């Protein structure tokens, strides 16, 4: 394999960590293949599940429990600290909080977050790398309690880094809010690409085309398929009670992206740098309640 950027991957990978018979685990947690017979069984449709009162509490909580284990891995963002580290305290986390780490076996991913350094622009596998100054670094974090997922991600500064990654970070942010400050019944899912591109593009960067924002719930990724660039095809309309994400990969260079030998591991063609940010939105009367959002703080990690 010809690696496109100066990161590798550093093995081996600490033994796969259990988690506690008393969690509840989802459908995939203990497939041989890590595979969903609940996704599987509606893989192919475009009908966007309508959220019931229950189904809303139920996402409420597994998003504000989720939002408080980003938060811990937040606080482990410094030089040195290996994004294994990271995962393993986000695992604790998890656990402490009666949850399932939902990446954890989701076909056969090995860890319970992904951590996606400089190039990598989503799902990177936990490992011994030790983060380095300079480094940026997406955390990306799903947890899984009664029979509901809760999904969110941000990017972090590794001690200082240079004006192009906090140009870079900004403007990944600012999509973000961007394309949610549109969300409300009536718009179509394929507007909120059109949002995000012509925000990205009029600061110089790319915007990722192979991974998209996803339905989420009982299922971790479900219909609406979400698009961040513009004019695609995405099919649906916005209505009181679906819930998805909104997760924009955003790049330096170019939108192209390749995935390293371990199957995981997306990264940019050029090598450049790409930054993440992810909320899981529910869609109300009046717009959308962001269900993974801060409740003590105004502004993401990054900026404080
Ligand atoms: C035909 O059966 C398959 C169904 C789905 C998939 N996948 C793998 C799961 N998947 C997504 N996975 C992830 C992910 C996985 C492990 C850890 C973190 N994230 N993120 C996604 C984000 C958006 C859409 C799909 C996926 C969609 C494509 C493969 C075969
Ligand atoms: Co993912
Ligand atoms: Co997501
Ligand atoms: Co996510
Ligand atoms: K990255």
């Amino acid at each position: 394999y010809r690696y496109t950027g100066k990161l590798r991957p550093h093995y081996p990978l600490m033994p796969t960590r259990p988690v506690p018979s008393y969690i509840q685990r989802p459908d995939y947690a203990d497939h041989p293949l890590g595979m969903s017979e609940s996704e599987q069984a509606l893989k192919g449709t475009s009908q966007i599940k309508l959220l019931s009162s229950e189904d809303i509490e139920g996402m409420r909580l597994v998003c504000r429990l989720a939002r408080e284990v980003l938060d811990v891995a937040a606080g482990m963002i410094k030089p040195g600290v290996t994004t294994e580290e990271i995962d393993h305290a986000v695992h604790l986390a998890c656990i402490a909080r009666n949850c399932y780490p939902s990446p954890l076996n989701y076909y056969n991913f090995p860890k319970s977050c992904c951590t996606s350094v400089n190039e990598v622009i989503c799902h990177g596998i936990p490992d011994r790398r030790p983060l380095q100054e300079g480094d940026i670094v997406n955390v990306d974090i799903t947890l899984y309690r009664n029979g509901y997922h809760g999904d969110l991600n941000e990017t972090f500064f590794v001690g200082e880094v240079d004006d192009g990654a906090r140009k870079l970070v900004q403007t990944t942010y600012e999509c973000l809010m961007q394309a949610i400050d549109a969300v409300k019944p009536g718009v179509r899912y394929r507007e909120l690409g059109n949002i995000i591109q012509k925000h990205a593009q009029a600061n110089g960067f790319s915007v990722v085309r192979s991974y998209c924002g996803h339905g989420i719930h009982k299922l971790f990724h479900t219909a609406p398929n979400v698009p961040h660039y513009a004019k695609n095809k995405a099919v649906g309309v916005m209505k009181s009670g679906h819930v998805f994400t909104i997760e924009p990969m955003i790049c330096e260079g170019g939108w192209q992206d390749e995935t390293w030998p371990d199957g995981w591991t997306a990264v940019t063609r050029d090598g450049k740098r790409s930054a993440q940010f992810e909320h899981t939105l529910l869609v109300t009367d009046t717009g959308c309640e962001i269900l993974t959002r801060r409740l003590d703080s105004a502004r993401p990690h990054f900026m404080s």
